């Protein structure tokens, strides 16, 4: 699951994804993160 600390870095982990580029790259790219769950954290909300 992922999970995103603002809108902007949604949207930008969105487009990151769009080549197929992997989640974990995308992730450090924008401050996103990737969990096991699938129960985003507050501070991680978008």
């Amino acid at each position: 699951t992922t999970c995103c600390p603002s809108i902007v870095a949604r949207s930008n982990f969105n487009v990151c994804r769009l080549p197929g580029t992997s989640e974990a790259i995308c992730a450090t790219y924008t401050g996103c993160i990737i969990i096991p769950g699938a129960t985003c954290p507050g501070d991680y909300a978008n």
